[PDB]
């Protein structure tokens, strides 16, 4: 692989609702969003069947839950602007039209819910640097205007919460390398400069929290491999090496953090089936990666359900979405084979960043 | 002191609103329950003023958030039944009137919120059995009927989630030991027996889970001293011994997660200030208890801000409601000295349990 | 018990030879030393038999192995002085005569290795000070002359080296609490004043070092039950709280750092059997207590095996010696059943000390 | 760097004696091997001066400490046969003349102590097996006839005891990748079959063991940056996923406990100056590489002191022996810079594997 590639991302966003049902979204082949829902919080659920939100989109839809429980999705236009619609109220599959925020968008975009319940999106903009627009007020449709971070982008940012409500902000940059930018202090417009985390990744991050609050952040390297960098101390300033894991991923890793507070991280493998690797103990050694059966068209995309449950959605073969699980609230536990979520077919809407 | 001794309680009831905003709630002298707020999600805010629900209440009132935001009061009302009120929406100061859920009611009420997104009460009935009702759609004012667990109590409730999503109870019984009793499946009405973790407490059970999934039960023991037991698998049958650590007290603890992950606990001392100890390394040693100035005239009741630094609240010798908190997101932090929330008194309506 | 009880101690001395084989040295009803040595380095190897010291002694015997394997064995005379015993080489059972070291000795002595190869003897004094003697060469029969470290002791000393060489030393003194006093740099006679560690001890402290460097010190408390405090920094003086553990104890105790660095305490239980705990992770919980059937009439002394395997004897009701052992190197191993190592019957030579 | 490649080792092997002093031992330009210790276990000791063994060696010499505090040195001799000498008494500067061992040797020689206190010697035979002879009485000049385990080796072997006393040795084999064989019961001549880690290897393997009473392996990788390996269960097929660290490097490294327990290692690095990288915190992240000053021209050699203090020695580009080390006994101490312990230069003696 060449030091500019992206690896193959997932094909849906999935969000838990207020009373913790998964809800999926993705792009058909009509260029339209559609949805499908869980019926009960649990894996074995049966599903709503698939529904459309009408207007062709341009990006991978990404959906996060308001701080008074509603959903959110956010998606660019046929205009190259940032739109978004919303669930009328918490639990209910009653949804707004598509609503303008204007903008000029080349990425993908990614939300994140502040500390004070305020959404806040960042995107890659027209010039190519990081752009951000919020909710001036917690869960409400009152927008600020876009404002830009700076920054040269070369891949789909990644946000995530510090333990004390400061956002940070991951890309790749001009030269390949991650890079970062975070709040100064919590849920305020005051921000750090860029900074460098060094090594090339040829991934977008992927970025989670561990249990001592200290973020961790994932990535393919320019071998092809999976790695991974943390904070070390209490600040946004202070990061350990990088480490790699040995084995091929062929897409973007999926972390999340199982019910006894270890890390997991899921990934298509050389061979394109789903990878897993697991933190044997805490802060420990990663296990070699164990491979579930049948070939797979997407990087994962990972949840977990209101009983602790992980459940794995990909991309299959036959341009499906298809689903396994964990079969107990265990970190032993087996796993279901993949069974399908049928109704349409789904394509990678993901924009394309060269 | 005597082995049915009930240690001090707290004085209000805290949570943070949607936006996490602090919201105390509590009893003054007309026996009613007012409530004070933070304007801004900051413990350097200034607060809105005290505000009168009315109506005469019998009990220390109960809050919890809803899983759409919403805020929830429970309390006792004239007639020994529960009553409820709820913001109308989130982050919002407009409420309902109190409304009556009826049954019989001998403890203070204890709220819980399942991980489908429905309320649930645990209170001691007329006939010292554990109770329960809940909700029966998620953030809905549609609610079961009254139900009994069984046992005998002897303090008030105390429920707590499990990492797979299970409710777990626990509650002095008849022989003045710590019981507990737990759901079996998450979000389900179906239940183990009541099982003993011996020993003797004298005060109600705190109940805090930490990083690894497993929860931990604080205590006042027989000797005034605080002890400690926690789950040492992943279920709720299998527990360390207990464990007790040196020093004095004369109230309820109270029990937080700082944002590294670890514990803190807070209690009224044997000189009757605020007491804290904390604990040194992951699973590690307790340090020697530390004193902050002022005479203290209740339980502390423990909260975190939007950016995770803790405050704490107290009933004065002048029966209002002080507070302090830390000056920074930072588990070394130094504190402020006690600062007053003014305008009304306070009064411990706790229930008289004998 | 009242608080200046001091319990009942191990029967036996045990060392490891330099090729890890384990020694046993008691006293008989001759009022001699007599010890016996399995001829092989596993628990399930025969004995050799019990042999006899000519001498009457009037103390329990320490042994510790020099820096050049060769065993050497200190002991109170009948003029109340020390003297001294050892091999003639590693691995032999060839001994000097009992040789005389002189001073005045109102306890039993307690013998460490520093870290520079020197054998140092602690004992309490006719005037019931700390009193030190050392070699002056590595492993070489030239000693210092008696020193003071002053104090008031009221148990038998307990030494320990720290992490960085310098001798640490734990014993109760007058006010019936812990006290220690240090090295401040490694072997050299330069050290620290008295200090107290609070909490009143009814046994001889025991002392072990965590994986982390740090000590941890186990007694009974004042309720009869064990109690424990540990380090918390790098040096002398930074302390955690003490913490109990349920279950009343009726010896003292013995620690053992097993071979997954995890620390396991045995003490005979309240109903006179052998009792034992363990952490369960590390720094972590302490397990409940787990009985061995068999009353016992001794605390416990523990020795760990050239395999790992942790093997405990004590006295029995025939007044014999018998101990029992893993049967495999696992922590979650089976255990044998008590086994006697016939030939002689002890007596306990403790110094009384009031 | 090609994958048969081994990396620059250390250009003397380290002792500690008895009474914890060091001696270093390494080859002459007159090809003898030469040896100097400290004259006190502190490393801002005077060294005694180089002195001389006669005799002309054709390895690297590898020494240990016998179980009676005896250190002993093996090389491979003129006729490629292995020889030995030792000191005749415990801490004294008394040596035998080589003596001879005999055999076929074509790697430097590997020695181990058993945990029953038998010296036992590993190295590459005349037909690239790994072969083995054994002491048959602890710390005894009385050895057991030559034995093959098989395999075959391209690089040195690295033996080190397993918690439960069973050694297991490590080796590249000739797929360039790293292998193991091991005692399946502690001290005795019952073994594994030969198993693969899979993962090319570009140095002589390194073993340490971990607080846990894990083995933990550390080597260059095939792309010359370090790798490390853990077992992860209780016995010796139970492993971890290999991990790689950034940074190029360009010896062997050299890996050490530190007595907060914590793992250190150290490496030439890509500027041919002295990096060391350090845990973080228990089984943790690694911190970055940190640079000394000055070039160096072998691998590192690292020690511990009987304080505690870490030493490291290299060759300098006067082909002179240099050493620092850490100013006080505290993870975050200061270094001091390069001194020279002067008097002879010294050759890369090692065997030519290929």
């Amino acid at each position: 692989i060449e030091n500019s590639a992206i690896a193959l991302s997932g094909i849906v966003s999935v969000a838990n609702n207020a009373d913790n049902r998964l809800e999926v979204f993705g792009v058909s082949t009509d260029s339209a969003v559609w949805h499908n829902w869980q019926t009960a919080p649990l894996p074995n659920s049966s599903w709503a069947g698939w529904n459309k939100f009408n207007g062709v989109v341009t990006s991978k839809p990404a959906v996060h839950r308001n701080s008074d429980g509603r959903l959110e999705v956010f998606v660019r236009g046929t205009d190259n602007a940032l739109w978004h619609n919303w669930q009328t109220a918490a639990d209910t599959n009653t949804w707004s039209s598509w609503q303008p925020l204007y903008g000029g968008i080349t990425s993908n975009p990614e939300v994140c819910l502040n500390s004070d319940g305020r959404l806040e999106v960042f995107v890659r903009g027209s010039d190519n640097a990081l752009w951000h627009i919020w909710q001036t007020a917690a869960h409400t449709n009152s927008w600020s205007n876009w404002k830009s971070l700076g920054g040269t982008l070369t891949s789909n940012p990644a946000a995530h919460l510090n333990a004390d409500g400061r956002i940070e902000v991951f890309a790749r940059g001009a030269d390949n390398a991650l890079w970062h930018i975070w709040q100064t202090a919590a849920h305020t417009d005051q921000w750090s400069n860029w900074q460098s985390l060094k090594s090339v990744i040829t991934s977008d991050p992927v970025v989670i929290n561990n249990c001592d609050g200290r973020l961790e952040v994932f990535a393919r390297g320019a071998d092809s491999t999976l790695r991974h960098i943390s904070q070390i101390g209490s600040d946004s300033v202070s990061w350990s090496n990088w480490q790699c894991l040995d084995g091929v991923i062929t897409s973007a890793p999926a972390a999340v953090k199982n019910i006894s507070g270890q890390l997991e991280v899921f990934a298509r493998g050389a061979d394109n089936t789903l990878w897993r690797t697991w933190q044997t103990s805490h802060n420990g050694p990663w296990s070699n990666w164990s491979s579930f059966t049948g070939i797979i068209a997407s990087a994962p995309t990972v949840a977990k359900n209101s009983d602790g449950r992980i459940e794995v959605f990909v991309l299959g073969l036959d341009k499906a979405l298809w689903h396994l699980w964990q079969t107990t609230s265990s970190t032993t536990s087996s796993w279901t084979t993949w069974a399908l979520i049928g109704g349409i077919t789904l394509i990678d809407a993901s924009v394309i960043l060269e």
